[PDB]
């Protein structure tokens, strides 16, 4: 039964953009419809965040705290002269100045947006002691994301998220490949990448590194351009932190807060071979990871950085191990579902048989029930308590 009232927030991985993006091709719904408007329309008051796909765990958080209380986006003094971008973003209205009361919500994240997810709550709860520092040093201001004491997040709930990484940044031709899937997701929206269009449809919310595409350039242009430039060669970064490197860097700081509830979903869309031992494609998975990245994500091992064949089964984008949550470089403790969701802890629900992209359904899949599979995640979150008591 309905224990709590928050509303839930929507957040996408290396992929995704708002509402009004892709002429209106939701990321979080795709050719299945919108998975917001199902979950307003059922009672479940439910908001959809975007920021930077290309862009740092740590700079989509910093976005994301700004797009939820409003405000002008602050990446803090001391990580923007480490990096060299500028401190400050973009201004948004604030979906939840609610939130600067007392509010709470729930987090609901694919891909990467788990990352961003889990280091939103651990700077909400912590804050940043390098920043913190920095101010006091150098008398620079500070972003209230960076003191601590916010205590707003309820639950973290991830879908396919590489808590430790994917062996698809290993891929020699990573870079090209990589872009080559925001054309396949720009494809699914029926959305040329040849094209100089003079509306902008996808924006990569690059405004810290100064980028942006230009008129008379096609995304397959700008990806060009975005392939040479920081958001790509930078360890500050989603291809850094999507690596099993980077992400196990982030596990090392980014942890389990007490006061919230964490759920977790794997996904995977592959068989083993019994000669070779290797994880193959199935029947339905996106013809681009089918072709391009679940033959090397299924099929890649490395002993040294600790890839074994636990690493294989994936779901064509990301390897299944590294979705239950994060392990590599981390405290955090995970916890098979038994019907009870603990706090603190990573609930591990288990493993679908979806791709990637039929989890969001942009890819189709027929025999997934995706309105059912939201629903019931949301009347899960609804149901949890805001205080549990000690009991026998
Ligand atoms: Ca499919
Ligand atoms: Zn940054």
């Amino acid at each position: 039964s309905r224990a709590n009232d928050a509303p839930i927030v929507l957040l996408h991985g290396f992929t995704g953009w708002g509402r009004e993006e892709m002429f209106g091709f939701k990321y979080w719904g795709g050719v299945r419809g919108d998975i917001e408007q199902w979950l307003n329309d059922n009672g479940y008051r439910t908001y959809t965040l975007a920021v930077g796909p290309l862009s740092s765990n740590w700079d989509r958080a910093c976005e994301a705290y700004a797009q939820l209380v409003g405000g002008t986006v602050d990446y803090g003094a001391a990580h923007a002269a480490k990096h060299g971008h500028a401190r400050f973003g973009r201004t948004y209205p604030g979906l939840l100045p609610e939130l600067k009361r007392g509010g709470r919500i729930h987090i609901i994240a694919h891909s990467q947006g788990g990352q961003t997810a889990r280091m939103l709550v651990s700077l909400l709860e912590n804050g940043s002691q390098e920043e913190r520092e920095y101010a006091k040093a150098h008398n620079v201001s500070l972003s209230p994301l960076f003191e601590g004491g916010h205590h707003f997040v309820l639950s973290v709930t991830t879908i396919a998220t590489p808590h430790d990484g994917t062996t698809l940044v290993n891929m020699v031709d990573f870079t090209d490949r990589f872009f080559d899937l925001q054309k396949f997701v720009l494809k699914a929206a029926a959305v040329a990448s040849n094209v100089p269009y003079t509306s902008q449809v996808y924006d990569f919310k690059l405004d810290q590194w100064g980028l942006r595409r230009q008129p008379g350039e096609s995304f397959d242009q700008y990806f060009e351009r975005l392939k040479r430039s920081p958001v790509w060669t930078s360890t500050d970064t989603a291809r850094y932190d999507l690596s099993v490197p980077g992400a196990e860097k982030l596990n090392q700081w980014v942890k389990a807060s007490p006061n919230t509830y964490y759920l977790s979903f794997a996904t995977e869309r592959t068989y083993r071979g019994a000669l070779t031992g290797n994880y193959y494609p199935e029947l339905g998975m996106n013809a681009f990871s089918a072709v391009v990245c679940a033959p090397f994500l299924g099929s890649y091992r490395n002993a040294t950085l600790g890839i074994d064949d636990r690493w294989l089964e994936n779901d064509g984008i990301v390897n299944a191990f590294s979705m239950n949550g994060p392990k590599r470089g981390s405290t955090d403790r995970i916890v098979p579902y038994d019907g009870t969701i603990k706090k603190g802890v990573w609930n591990d629900m288990g493993t679908y048989n979806v791709d990637h992209f039929e989890v969001i359904g942009v890819d189709p899949n027929p025999l997934f029930d995706i309105r059912a599979f939201y629903l019931r995640l949301a009347e899960q979150l609804a149901s949890l308590q805001p205080h549990h008591h000690h009991h026998h």
